[PDB]
């Protein structure tokens, strides 16, 4: 299961395998390392209201010298949380027209659960490229949730965002989403591969989540109507994102209150084996 895969009949067209030293940065060619409390200009807190500040500090994000990336909420003495939120320098994420764009992560979880979890929300994840610089088009312009998750709990999300905010076709804040358990060990305990693909291959076209090739999440083209398909879908792209968020709406929601607690422990990282995005066609 370790490293990126060398899938027959498929392109890769960009991948992070996080190979490097233990202690350094992942690339900065890759990646753009966002910093604080939100993007400049945009809403407060991220848009959800989490706490931490995230910073480009080797203790919140850096390779473990074994081929994986670790993101690790930190709480300091004065109170503050701290962690860390990568997006790629590329947006142009999409399917060629009439094939199908897969997105990948091997991701293990931050291993914390029960009230040391409160708080805990990692993410793997995809927002459309006209955010980028406005931060106020969302969800208009789509978002691919492929690994959600909150509170150490052994499940994952997955959901997609589009149309406006509150409310709207997808429900907004909620999203259009689904959720399983892990398959085999839990999300926390090991190394799961959570999938999407969006397939222009079939018409209706398809949006499709998969943990460990185990399909639970479907939205189609049919079920949407035309300028909400195409708001999402029309431009040039989606940018990915990894990060672990603590506290906010999610872990919120799902607790039934504030997070995190004065019980929730720090220094949980999520590991991550790679990231990778493939075309259809060899
Ligand atoms: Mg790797």
């Amino acid at each position: 299961g370790s490293s990126v895969p060398a899938y027959s009949g498929w392109t890769l067209v960009w991948a992070d395998d996080f190979t490097g030293p233990a202690g350094s940065l992942p690339s900065s060619e890759n990646w753009i390392f966002d910093t604080g409390h939100s993007y400049p200009g945009g809403p407060d807190n991220w848009g959800t209201g989490e706490i931490q500040r995230y910073t480009d500090d080797p203790a919140n994000v850096s390779l473990d010298g074994n081929g994986n990336l670790r993101i690790t909420p930190l709480r300091s003495a004065s109170g503050e949380w701290t962690s860390a939120r990568i997006e790629t320098r590329r947006a142009d994420f999409k399917p060629a027209p009439g094939g199908v764009l897969r997105i990948e992560a091997r991701i293990q979880l931050p291993n914390v659960t029960g009230e040391a979890a409160l708080g805990y929300w990692p993410a793997f994840w995809a927002l459309g490229s006209p955010y980028r610089g406005d931060y106020w088009n969302w969800p208009r312009i789509g978002e691919f949730d492929i690994m959600e998750n909150v509170n150490g709990l052994n499940r994952v999300w997955g959901v997609l965002h589009c149309g406006v905010a509150p409310g709207g076709p997808c429900n907004e804040y909620d999203g259009l989403g689904n959720s399983r358990e892990c398959p085999g060990t839990t999300c926390q305990a090991g190394m799961h591969t959570y999938r999407f693909e969006w397939d222009t291959s079939r018409s209706p076209n398809e949006l499709r989540w998969y943990v460990d090739g185990q399909h639970y999440h479907t939205i189609r083209q049919d079920q949407l109507d035309a300028t909400t398909w195409s708001n999402m879908t029309g431009h040039g792209g989606y940018f990915l994102l990894l990060n672990v968020a603590m506290g906010g709406a999610f872990p919120d929601g799902v607790a039934g209150h504030a997070t995190p607690t004065s019980a929730t422990v720090p220094g949980r990282s999520m590991i991550v084996d790679y990231v990778g995005v493939w075309q259809s066609g060899g």
